[PDB]
């Protein structure tokens, strides 16, 4: 086990100190790479348990058994003596900056687990290169570093979920004692668009600081992987050249699906495009049902909008299938109409966009029910929510040998690997995994760990709780109901219920019985939590700390015994006792 | 042991089957039971792993070994041709309710946790008298059943924050794009006082409801309990009687304290009045620094008054330190002002209560610092918040034999017991337990399970989280950080921390590094986490999921293996990397 570690640890390192702690002659060695400003990993031998079997493996290397010892890129070079001799001699910067290639690692696209990795990896030492380009959409809308969760996903899409709640503080005021007058209060899009856009800048800028302060090569560039170790770039002049690399990471995401019928490319628009659009969507179609479409549906409606979704079949595939449907009816009742089992088959338009009076055009959309029945209805602008999909075939020569599944997406090891060995992909293009900013995050964080300073922690892909931030939030960490049933069969599956209603929501005459939460447990697992559900305000915040207790394997025992916080809306799962099976009413 | 219990059991439970689930003769009894609409336990001897010893104890009692076997408060009553044989001959109902005592149970007190016992144990079929009487504050305020948490505690204080953050909701809607003007909006006292008090009346109606529907009788009228089987009771027009029960629960609760100085109970109020206020307190004097003192103080100003806090020592003496400097901190910097290390000395009357405009009086206060300079200020309203008591003396007779300690709370063992045999208490007059509603009603529903049922589960007291709900919020669960190094020394303890910002005040331009969080852990024992600390919005919220995983011990290594929740405040503990000891900034 510490012989294939150790040679795969010394291989990889740019540069890396095998150390102990009480080790003056380390110190020694420590002080003059600080103050040469040479960035290095560090493995203190006597805070690891085969520190012992390892000290004495450095010898197959560097022939002494002594620490300390420091290594570059593969090759040993010196015990305290030795690196003061070439400190000394200003021989030290030529050595530790020698390589084969002009990075240690080149980073393909600065997303959320782009930037993640690129910034880890250079606190080790590793010459680190982050390109990043955003191909415009089809009406030109573009934007700057970050990526998708940035610029065009949970941060403007929970701004704008945030202006859509405020809608309800105002209507709550009056009923705790506030002199306002709801219905005498309008909304003003392009006031809000600006200030989001003013915290997209700022993030958008921060990004670019972060990496020059990391000593990060930040590239404005096109990425094209042309062979196992050769990127083709493409500036913004369409100068093109080609950098080397010794590790290459994949990193470069998804944009939005359009259905192939006549008049959706020209005439629609994606999330991409809505949160900086520069008038006010006005009588909105959105097509699909996803978390992104019923999200974008929600807080368009909540600000005034006249607002449809148009549904092919469900809402939510994938989840929970009766929260699902407490969401979209939730919706239903508070605004938002619904065009069931539809689909669209023709946008034809009829007017343009007003781009200088800042005003939406007119559009005519022709579709048909899954009876036979016809729909066809005007819209001023229709939105398409219809999945995203990755586009690799521009970033990735397929004479490179990097394996695709049938969708698109890199097959990989559980340590990222691709079928090309120095090669590795993380975020929404590997696939199988969940298609989150956190998980791409954690992912090419470890995965840099492990690159140039000796780590073997893996990213833990199961059970990763998530948010739905619909009108009513919906929380949830595991299996769906349907799900455990399925793999365990019904008689061992144990589901506790109950409605609650929110303290806020009483003074404020809101409704009784629409929240709610769930267990969904294990009968001869000592009634183990396969699967955690609430809906209800703030419900990100809510399941969040239970994704804890259900990584360490909580029974509905443990939920039992911890004790409440009261009053709030999170204490209710830990009285829960009303089973499905015992036909008992959940409502409060 | 195993016939330890079973004696306990059959003596204390007034009515229980001892059964199996695959038994038709079981089945015949049980259906007889509540076609009678005899309530009561039963115990499924094959869902134990020692039933088949239990089986043969009873004997001891019946001298039979078969089931079924059903018993009325400690006598066998027959199996299944005997229970048959009474039934038909109209004799059960008179076997099922001899006693040598008017009440199986008699509870003394009726707010959270004696009604939570009371309706416990009826549910076991324990005939039960829920006795509640709220003696008048020194002005006269009383209210209805439900005890201090729903009439002049947690429920009304928390509705009131709602009001006060309804005024930072106000404010961030223009950022977001709203038409109003906050500058321009008012809030109305008495409207807000009206709407709480109108939802306190529907819980006070709902508990009423829920006594009679479960069979329990319920008596408003005071209790004294004059000898181990007999309370006295005086009803509202002093008639005096005197009932018996076999088990006595003791739930009395506390009320506050005055300081004793001129001038205070005349011309001060307390929480207890605050609550249903006919008028505005106005410019208002807290004197305390209780959690309680802060919370009132907080929402006060935020709802327009000009309020002052006089500390007489430290904020939230018991909780963190660091933490409760950073709750007064954002308390001071948002409008309300403190007098420190100052203590009162005499109010003095200037103005009468107007009762008929319903406007507040006006007083004079007088106090000195401890350097020894003088205090002198007019106030409208002076609130006292210095602490809370029980007054036992009132409800138990000295001879009685009930061992209280130095503060006259109760001395109990982990089962709740007193030093008299059949006498339990629960609640905040319980030597050393958390003052806190969801644990007293834990501690009432398992012990009524205990006396009732055969239940052996005990309530586990440690590591019981909070929150306070002051302006912004702090939530907690487990050690603080100077108790942790108290008991385990600095070498032994690593706190990791972090500033953070919600994504909610991005937009609204509220402040970069004021939220904070930390993690108290133990070194040596894997780094598991002592304690934990958040100061933010919903801080309930955040907290509560994260007491089960702290219950079930969590380590360092636990948090991080657990994926964010994006966009959330939470998920902040996911990614904690700073530590205290290496000097490094928490600002984000
Ligand atoms: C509307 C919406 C809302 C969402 N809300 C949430 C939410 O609330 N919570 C959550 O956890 N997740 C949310 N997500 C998902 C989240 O945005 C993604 O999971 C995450 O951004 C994926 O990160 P990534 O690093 O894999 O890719 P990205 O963040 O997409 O970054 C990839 C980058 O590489 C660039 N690139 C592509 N090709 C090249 C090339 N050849 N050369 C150079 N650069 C290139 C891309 O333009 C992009 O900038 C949301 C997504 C959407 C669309
Ligand atoms: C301002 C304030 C805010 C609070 N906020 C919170 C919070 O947010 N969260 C939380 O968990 N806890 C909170 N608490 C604490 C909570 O109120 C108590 O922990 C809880 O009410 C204790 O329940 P209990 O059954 O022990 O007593 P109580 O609820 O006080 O009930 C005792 C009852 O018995 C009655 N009684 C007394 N003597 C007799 C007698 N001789 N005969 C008959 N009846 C009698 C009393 O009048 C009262 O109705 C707060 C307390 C205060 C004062
Ligand atoms: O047969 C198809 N399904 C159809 S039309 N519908 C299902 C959804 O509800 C409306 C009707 C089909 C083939 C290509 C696209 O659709
Ligand atoms: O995906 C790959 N999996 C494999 S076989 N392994 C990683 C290297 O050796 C140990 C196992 C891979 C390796 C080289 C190119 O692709
Ligand atoms: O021992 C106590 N209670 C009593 S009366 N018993 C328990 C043990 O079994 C015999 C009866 C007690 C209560 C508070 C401190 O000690």
């Amino acid at each position: 086990g510490t012989s294939q570690w150790l040679r795969k640890t010394v291989d990889s390192a740019a540069v890396i100190l095998f150390s102990k702690t009480t080790c003056p002659y380390c110190k020694k060695v420590k002080d003059v790479l600080a103050e040469a400003k040479i960035k290095h990993a560090t493995i203190e031998l006597d805070q690891l348990s085969n520190g012992s079997a390892i000290q004495k493996c450095l010898a197959s290397f560097s022939k002494i058994e002594t620490v300390p010892q420091m290594f570059v890129r593969g090759k040993f070079i010196g015990d305290s003596q030795t690196v003061l001799k070439y400190y000394s001699n200003d021989e030290l910067a030529g050595i530790v900056n020698e390589s084969k290639y002009d990075y240690d690692l080149i980073v393909i696209g600065g997303g959320s687990g782009g930037l993640a990795a690129g910034k880890e990896a250079a606190k080790y030492g590793a010459k680190t290169a982050v390109l990043d380009y955003v191909e415009p959409t089809p009406i030109g809308t573009t934007w700057g570093l970050g990526g998708t969760c940035v610029n065009v996903g949970c941060i403007p899409k929970k701004l704008m979920h945030q202006a859509g709640l405020l809608s309800h503080a105002l209507e709550d005021a009056e009923h705790f004692g506030w002199s306002l007058d709801r219905s005498k209060i309008s909304h003003n899009w392009s006031t809000m668009v600006e200030g989001v856009q003013s915290h997209i800048g700022s993030l958008n800028w921060g990004y670019k600081v972060a990496l020059r302060d990391n000593q990060v090569t930040y590239l404005n560039a096109k990425g094209r992987l042309i062979s196992p170790h050769e990127v083709q770039i493409t500036d913004k002049n369409q100068k093109v050249s080609t950098i080397t690399g010794n590790k290459i990471i994949l990193a470069t995401g998804e944009r939005p699906k359009y259905p192939e019928i006549p008049g959706a490319v020209e005439y629609g628009i994606t999330s991409d495009d809505l949160f900086s659009l520069p008038y006010f969507p006005g009588k909105t179609l959105v097509i699909g049902a996803s978390y992104v479409a019923l999200e974008c549906a929600g807080f368009l409606a909540s600000l005034g909008g006249d607002v449809t979704v148009m549904v092919r079949s469900i809402l939510l595939r994938g989840f929970d299938q009766q929260m699902a449907e407490k969401v979209g009816d939730y919706m239903e009742n508070h605004g938002v109409k619904f065009a069931k089992l539809c689909v669209p088959d023709e946008i034809k338009q009829l007017k343009v966009v007003d781009t200088e009076n800042n005003k939406p055009g007119l559009l005519l959309v022709k579709g048909h029910y899954t009876d036979g029945k016809k729909f066809e209805e005007e819209f001023e602008t229709v939105i398409f929510a219809v999945g995203r999909e990755p586009q690799l075939s521009k970033v990735l020569c397929e004479t490179v040998g990097v394996k695709l599944d049938k969708n698109g997406r890199v097959v990989c090891t559980d340590d990222e690997q691709t079928t090309v060995s120095n090669v590795y992909a993380i975020g929404d293009i590997n696939a199988g995994k969940p298609q989150l900013t956190p998980v791409a995050i954690q992912a090419g964080r470890y995965l840099a760990r492990r690159l140039f300073a000796g780590a073997t922690e893996l990213t833990d892909y199961s059970n990763v709780a998530t948010t739905v931030f619909t009108p009513l939030e919906y929380g949830a960490c595991g299996l769906s109901e349907e799900d455990a049933i399925e793999k365990y069969g019904d008689k061992d599956i144990e589901v506790y219920h109950s409605n609650f209603k929110p303290l806020e929501w009483t003074v404020a005459h809101r409704e009784d019985n629409v929240c709610y939460m769930k267990l969904v447990c294990r009968k001869s697992d000592n009634m183990r939590v396969l699967g955690l559900h609430v809906l209800g305000p703030n419900a990100g915040e809510i399941t969040q700390g239970y994704a804890v207790a259900i990584k360490m394997g909580a029974t509905k025992a443990d939920f039992d015994r911890t004790i409440g916080i009261h009053p709030t809306c999170s204490e209710t799962f830990t009285t829960l006792h009303v089973t499905k099976k015992s036909g008992v009413s959940p409502i409060v």
